[PDB]
């Protein structure tokens, strides 16, 4: 659990697919994808380096293609920056 | 009245008080500050625009703990910023 | 631009399809539906206006499992419900 | 965890001191009070209950006062409504 609030939800197209690998403990799924979403004038769009742990990693290499339209939720993380994922919605 | 979702809310400390100025169109207040949340600790450049901008001009200073309420953007290398719509402190 | 925070996003299913009609000033469209979401499962009135009312009405139907974004209400007893600022399916 | 979204956060004002009860296992702690905010129009404001379990419902019956205004973060449930604190900003 964590103490600080960091709810960061993000409507964005998937635009390179999500690669599976296993973390250090040769047990626990990690799933890394990249996305893209509206920059907040047309601003560049912004793409994201999107991190999932677990039983959610598998469900992103599951289910996200390119160009899927997704809503993530998780928290910002910090240079590069990443949105470690807790759900999606396809 | 964006088009997609882009919810971002983040307890934060500020470790760079707010600086303001007028935007381009010399009417616009757009204050800047940098703000710091736990994982070493993270660093975030935070903007607001219009009354906004007066809000974080007026109450946040180094060292106070608050929460923001924003649409995260990432500039051009790349560079993340909060684009601020509430603050709490 | 609401002066407080009040952010509640929900992944729900439509358990009441949406109707749309024209409000008071008969030029905004106002869309209703109802969701239901997990803990029994609990039932949310959902209302849209303007934009969104149409998009509410253009895209929900029975049965779809969607993304909410939104402010909290409760209206006079009390009925709870979410005003929609978007909506994702 | 929760297979769901379910994010609300909002800005809140105390309106009945939280009452702190152990739940059924006699260990958990659980707390509860009220909070007013503001209608989206000026809407009556509206009322919610807010509950909160384990070490969160002792950081609510420690810091909370009346008129005293917050941010929650927790998950909407429901007839009667209520926010289900993760977090808490005072």
């Amino acid at each position: 659990h964590h103490s600080h609030m960091n709810s960061c939800i993000l409507q964005a197209t998937v635009v390179e697919a999500p690669q599976l690998r296993y973390a250090q403990d040769n047990q626990t799924p990690v799933a890394e994808m990249v996305v893209q979403f509206p920059g907040l004038s047309s601003d560049a769009p912004a793409r994201l380096k999107v991190v999932g742990w677990g039983a959610v990693a598998q469900e992103l290499q599951d289910r996200c293609r390119l160009n899927d339209e997704v809503v993530l939720e998780g928290r910002l993380r910090i240079k590069q920056t990443e949105l470690t994922v807790t759900r999606v919605h396809h």
